[PDB]
């Protein structure tokens, strides 16, 4: 059979349990896989349907990596229309619901900096696959227990070349994470994906909240074309903030790298990272 997966295996063997975003963020069921007695976590495409394109893709993906850093596929069913798709079950579910609802006197500066070294770790086993998510997002992240962060699918394509304009169209669902070249000429390359991972950066600094807060959409376009771009979020380390703005650069060619990106991250996490040298703690956000 062609569209045969020796992942998908039989929905019988699942029994479902209470929906973890049903409300909004699509038709997402919690289940346990029997003949593992694990738990899980279940996506169904019954209803509305509106992207059949990028579940699908999530499949797809799923199937050609696996990574502890991208979320990992646990099984499909591709055999039926109301389709599904089954990965592991993320005890705080995503990150960007995580860190708003979280006590952030456990989850302070120090893991939020982890957590960006664990999706730009992560990002890069794309990035040398030849793969992109141009979609990357605390939403598009999730978080469970040991306050492991993992990067998802959700829209995550395959980059091959980056030659600009590299998309299908519907190529990004959160219109405050899509690039201002994006957003004027529906254009994706890896510095657009760059860009998202910035303000995935200000998510995580900010304790989840929303890029550029109480400004219209309407003008959101037109502040970000205007080269705009967010501030240095309250208790985020200026090192963090010179990397974060890099990430939010205006010209793509002058844009940094997942490389240059990853040594940023690499020589910080290791002033927080020795956890040994510096007695007594180190850094403290408070709010």
């Amino acid at each position: 059979s062609p569209n045969y997966d020796k992942w998908e295996m039989e929905r019988t063997d699942i029994t479902m349990k209470h929906k973890l975003g049903g409300g909004q963020y699509g038709e997402v069921y919690e289940g346990v896989w029997k003949k593992y007695s694990l738990t899980v976590a279940v996506k169904t495409l019954k209803e509305d349907t509106m992207e059949v394109e990028e579940f699908l893709k999530e499949a797809a993906v799923m199937k050609e990596i696996k990574h502890p850093n991208l979320v990992q596929l646990l099984g499909v069913c591709t055999r039926e229309p109301p389709f599904y798709i089954i990965t592991e079950f993320m005890t705080y579910g995503n990150l960007l619901d995580y860190l708003r609802e979280c006590n952030r006197q456990e989850v302070n500066a120090v893991v939020l900096l982890y957590m960006a070294t664990q999706i730009s770790s992560a990002m890069e086993y794309l990035e040398k696959k030849n793969f992109i998510h141009r979609d990357l997002a605390a939403r598009n992240c999730l978080v469970g227990e040991n306050h492991l962060v993992k990067v998802a699918d959700f829209g995550l394509s395959r980059l091959m070349t980056g030659d600009t304009y590299t998309a299908h169209a519907g190529a990004k669902f959160p219109i405050k994470w899509t690039a201002p070249e994006s957003l004027a000429y529906n254009k994706f390359s890896i510095k657009s994906d760059v860009w998202a991972f910035g303000v995935l950066l200000w998510e995580i600094a900010t304790y989840g909240m929303s890029p550029y807060p109480g400004i219209d959409l309407s003008q959101v376009y037109e502040l970000l074309e205007k080269d705009y771009r967010m501030e240095r979020p309250e208790g985020c380390p200026e090192k963090v903030y010179e990397l974060m703005r890099a990430c939010w650069q205006w010209n793509p060619s002058d844009r940094p790298s997942f490389a240059e990106i990853h040594q940023a991250f690499e020589t910080m996490f290791q002033e927080s990272s020795i956890s040994d040298e510096v007695e007594k703690e180190l850094g403290k956000q408070g709010v």
